[PDB]
């Protein structure tokens, strides 16, 4: 030288614690881581897945720182686981981131560182090559987270715160288934891848968620618151976206994207977120119750898943419502 620281963790959702714102110163820161892977379961038933893541768991955791510131871381793977991982972140730069360097493988561980710157919250994550996505998505891642220193615120310134926171993461896823248908498963892883891867390529897822598972977150778981418170938440895622958211418430613030620187826106419601990427947203619561947271889409958330838851517490019241017546028838 520176110183450183460480730381612790945691685991979701939831976161760890821491512140926111411151014173213180730167430183570195540590851591740890671980892864783981696983397987788981897711628902218910159971299934489941595987797964991865870182530590466990888904888502891773977250872281946181611141811106500147550185871281540281170391992862580680374980062985045991198986694978491988690482881681991537965002954040931171380079390488990518770381991745390459851380890678781781089983056992291983590685460580780284880186720174941161820147811111817010972113887612881481895995990756590884080839593986991445697978991971892221598983698962993974967460976120871281830164923151610113111171714290936131618104737109114107013113311141714102928251319380718391949561976281968530888512896621998707895827597974696977075979034949018858158923878903497957597985034991392992590896186995698963392939188946896844394828578914995834386818885108679508398956588943978604948230953390892882368904558920978771718821018941117890778921978461928581319360019324018043515030719350932141963161897411895321890674891948893819988403978208967240929661338911019732818304968212116030923111941112978403996330880143813180610117411113945121417020219210718202848802948203977103983106896938990767984480965111964131814141718230717160018133018323118580529940719741738921988731997305929205528803488916996824528911158916797958895612878603968641938361728871818161417390018372119421019426016036616002119321029834017134119632129815018626016567
Ligand atoms: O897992 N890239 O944010
Ligand atoms: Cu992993
Ligand atoms: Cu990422």
């Amino acid at each position: 030288g520176l110183p450183r620281v460480a730381v612790d963790l945691v685991a979701p959702p939831l976161v760890h614690p821491h512140s926111q714102v411151a014173a213180g110163a730167p430183k570195v820161v540590q851591f740890r881581m671980s892864i783981e892977e696983k397987k788981m379961v897711a628902d218910d038933d159971g299934t489941t897945a595987q797964a991865m893541t870182f530590n466990g768991s888904v888502p891773g955791p977250t872281l946181v720182v611141h811106e500147g510131d550185y871281i540281e871381l170391t992862l580680v793977n374980p062985a045991t686981n198986s694978m491988p991982h690482n881681v991537d972140f965002h954040a931171a730069t380079g390488a990518l981131g770381g991745a390459g360097l851380t890678q781781v493988v089983p056992g291983q561980e590685a460580v780284l560182r880186f720174k941161a710157d820147r811111s817010g919250t972113f887612v881481y994550h895995c990756a590884p090559a080839g593986m991445v996505p697978w991971h892221v998505v598983s698962g993974m891642n967460g976120a871281l987270m830164v923151l610113p220193r111171d714290g936131l615120r618104d737109a114107a310134g013113a311141a714102l715160a928251y319380d718391r926171v949561y976281t968530i993461g888512e896621s998707d896823l895827y597974v696977p288934k075979a034949a018858d248908g158923n878903y497957s498963d597985y034991p392992a892883l590896a186995s698963a891848y392939a188946d896844t891867v394828a578914v995834m390529r386818t885108l679508t897822p398956s588943h978604a968620v948230f953390n892882g598972a368904v558920g978771a977150l718821t018941g117890a778981n778921a978461l928581t618151a319360a019324v018043g418170e515030s719350v932141l938440i963161i897411h895321s895622q890674a891948n893819r976206d988403s978208r967240p958211h929661l338911i019732g418430g818304h968212g116030d613030w923111v941112w978403t994207t996330g880143k813180f620187a610117n411113p945121p826106q417020l219210n718202m419601e848802t948203w977103f977120i983106p896938g990767g990427s984480a965111a964131a947203a814141l718230y717160t619561f018133k018323q118580p119750g529940t719741y738921a947271y988731l997305s929205h889409n528803l488916i996824e958330a528911m158916e797958l898943g895612a878603a968641a838851q938361a728871s818161v517490e417390g018372q119421w019241d019426d016036d616002l419502m119321t029834s017134v017546a119632a129815p018626g028838p016567a």
